[PDB]
């Protein structure tokens, strides 16, 4: 009998206030034919996880008594990497030792173990399988645990909405040093898309710029330069010389930044908003809508993929392969190991609180 | 040999400063086979007309000498009602006495007469023709002179982008007392679309509200109510009881107003921005994009119909029919009759200056 820990809440609110840790048991001698037991390897703290706990995310796991609680409680975390421990008599798609991620949202990944059906999971190659398949790299635990949200977000925003002509057309994005921003630069490079990354000014600007250009940003400018028309002419010349157009804007900041990148688009431009920096609405000049046929839309990967398994699968398969082939690199997470000396929910509360330091991965 | 007057400018700027009237001549004894001569019956002062004269607008008429000016000058006005007075030998589509509007922009409708091709015009039934064919009404001159932009704008925004289910679904619009707002309220009633009109508060609010409801607004609310967090439930209750959804917002104000009507849409809502007050950018909370799959787009009827004659014709025919059936009404213009005792351009200047008193129509 396995004793496991889950991070739960009985009511919505701030993670710092409502989270707690619940012990529960999994009977590993009592497996229905299609059931699978997994043990968590790592799961990150994402803004959408927090939004779920706050009660504002579109989708959230149902509160239930399934963890043996007194009141209905919901689990936390939408993504993470697990190792298959044991499978039921009718399970062929998975076996012990396999790496898996949840097949759907609301699984609850902030916990040590889970019991599910085989179709609750999507198999990733573990490093031994990648090596046997002749691939130059295996996935790391961070790469598997963070593969389902930010890399798919970048890929789908660049490919699913407007068709950029390879070698010619441009996308522009703010939050250039964010996780999704760095994925989009890399994917833009792989797809032969030109791009401008707008970033905040920093002490080590020259280093960040060179680093982002290495990742695949064609040009890197600061927010100041995004908003200066002393700097403006530089950008239209870039687009001019390429023979293409700026067709797509990726916004995760809002406010003045979103206006700035929106103004850089050519006619019939599309902006996708997939994140927002606090109390800043997306602010677009009326003239862009009326005269430049600008469109501003939203992107949220979990809603997009909810009833589109084929799209999820093909996208995920391409990200997995790009990691195996050394074509994509993740940003390093700050990893906190759960050794059982500190309550699991506290590790995740720290992760929420410290997310400003960088991506927080709780590992096991 | 016809003596004609045109309102013109040699330099962009305020109509206050730059407009003047020139005489020019039209030789009616020598028409090319496809040519037509029209006299102006009426043409309005519209926002875009003023914009072209200032120059801030996109598309303008080219500055030439064709009106016999001592310097290159441009004509003013894009909307107008004309009567055919004489056609060329190959003109079958039009006869003397026919009513026509320009088939394209940049026509120059602030003048007494025009010479063009038969394909520069679109035929409308004059009242004699409507009446003879048993129609309960014929077009007034104002209805004909203002039919090409605002009625088409309202009709197309309501029908061309999202399908509102009759009796059930809602659109919401701001600028509820604008010319387009009032057409949209009427068309909504005609097509069984529910609508909320948001309007600025006024000393005679009760009268305006009653008037808009008679035109076809289902509900009318103030910008204060639009801004009210606490009013949310009432509006949700309106939509729930209809068993429909709010699918479509029409924005011509920007700022807080655009925010307020955006928030009132159900998930997967579409906003169309077709106008904007002063400064104001379209301000949309990041959450609408990310959590409610909100889309905000533009509408400009000139670009939409630029190469879609079939759509323009189909739409125009419906507006014409409704005017004839007495099912659609225009807002009354302040009419200023040009009789030659005052320079033509001065009438239009007075029109621009007195624009806040209402739609200004210069008649002939």
């Amino acid at each position: 009998m396995i004793t496991a820990q889950a991070v739960l809440y009985t009511q919505h609110g701030e993670p710092k206030d409502v989270l707690f840790t619940q012990s529960f048991e999994i009977d590993d001698d009592n497996l229905a034919p299609n059931e699978v037991i997994v043990k968590t390897l790592g799961s990150p703290v994402n803004p959408s996880d927090i939004n779920q706990i706050q009660g504002v995310f579109p989708s959230k796991p149902a509160k239930t008594t399934g963890f043996g609680t007194t009141e209905p409680a919901a689990p936390c975390g939408n993504e993470g990497l697990f190792e298959v421990i044991k499978v039921g008599s009718n399970v062929s798609s998975l076996e012990a030792g396999d790496w898996v991620i949840p097949s759907h949202v609301n699984f609850g990944t902030w916990r040590t173990h889970a019991l599910g059906n085989d179709d609750d999971f999507i198999k990733l190659p573990n490093p031994a399988q990648s090596k046997a398949n002749g691939k130059p790299n295996g996935l790391t635990i961070n790469q598997g645990a963070t593969i389902s949200v930010n890399p798919l977000t970048a890929y789908l925003m660049l490919t699913h909405y407007v068709k950029l002509t390879p070698g010619k057309d441009w996308f522009i994005q703010n939050g250039g040093t964010s996780a999704v921003g760095k994925y989009a630069s890399q994917i833009g490079k792989l797809l032969n898309f030109n791009s401008i990354s707008v970033i905040r000014d920093r002490p080590n600007l020259d280093e960040v710029v060179a680093s982002l250009k290495e990742l695949g940003a064609t040009q890197v400018i600061t927010e100041d330069q995004n908003n200066s028309r002393e700097f403006g002419p530089t950008i239209k010349e870039w687009i001019k010389q390429s023979g293409g157009e700026a067709k797509l804007a990726l916004n995760c900041v809002g406010g003045k930044s979103s206006t700035g990148i929106a103004r850089k688009l050519n006619n019939n431009g599309l902006m996708l908003t997939y994140g927002g920096m606090s109390f800043q609405p997306v602010t677009i000049p009326t003239s862009l809508y009326i005269f430049k046929n600008f469109t501003s839309a939203g992107f949220e990967v979990t809603e997009l993929l909810k009833n589109n398994k084929e799209l999820k699968t093909s996208t995920l398969n391409q990200i997995i392969a790009w990691y195996e082939e050394g074509k994509l690199t993740d940003a390093k997470s700050i990893e906190t190991l759960y050794d059982g000396t500190k309550p699991l929910h506290e590790l995740y509360q720290d992760g929420v609180a410290n997310s400003k330091d960088g991506k927080q991965l709780i590992t096991y």
